[PDB]
């Protein structure tokens, strides 16, 4: 089916999107890198960032809130994909082919634009790189300031009280639940 498709591109682009941001990212650094000034300042933009996890990490007390608007917001992710391919379903049954066959065709040209600058900026990487010991600490000091950078925002995405949170996400599920529903009650009578 087509949406099988669309999903599948989707799902492709997306990661490469964020893969070549991180390449990029790296690119940029080791270009304008007086590379051991880079390293310096990177020590301490991490620095900084392991010190605002702990703080963050000090201003949760409980880990049983943390597990649970973990839990919904999977919940929310899992209902709002299958709201989408009902809601694409519909689509292509009231009105026709025509549509996800040129959103397809986007897709696919996006897909191999984005493989194309992937094998590229990793060519450039692995050029910048070369007989350089510097260049492999830089790579490491920018990778750990990455999952320092997504954790600091993981513990920003919970602290503001845990609780209210909790409540409001479980609203939306009730919202994406209700939603399903009306979609799946739509998709069963244009199928009859």
């Amino acid at each position: 089916s087509p949406e099988d498709e669309i999903e599948r591109l989707e799902r492709e682009n997306e990661k490469l999107e964020r893969e070549n941001e991180r390449l990029e990212r790296e690119i940029r650094w080791l270009e304008e890198g007086q590379l051991e000034d880079k390293v310096e300042e990177l020590l301490s933009k991490n620095y900084h960032l392991e010190n605002e996890v702990e703080r963050l990490k000090k201003l949760v007390g409980s880990g049983s809130p943390e597990d649970k608007i973990e839990e919904l917001k999977r919940k929310i992710e899992k209902l709002k994909r299958e709201n989408e391919r009902l809601e694409r379903e519909n689509e292509w049954l009231e009105r026709g082919s025509g549509s996800p066959e040129d959103k397809i065709e986007e897709l696919k040209r996006k897909n191999r634009e984005l493989k194309e600058k992937n094998k590229e900026l990793k060519e450039k990487i692995y050029r910048l790189k070369e007989s350089g010991q510097l260049e492999d600490k830089v790579e490491e000091l920018l990778s750990k300031n990455y999952h320092l950078e997504n954790e600091v925002e993981r513990l920003k995405k919970l602290v503001g009280s845990p609780e209210n949170e909790i409540k409001e996400l479980e609203e939306e599920i009730r919202e994406l639940e209700e939603k399903n529903e009306e979609l799946k009650r739509k998709n069963e009578w244009l199928k009859r």
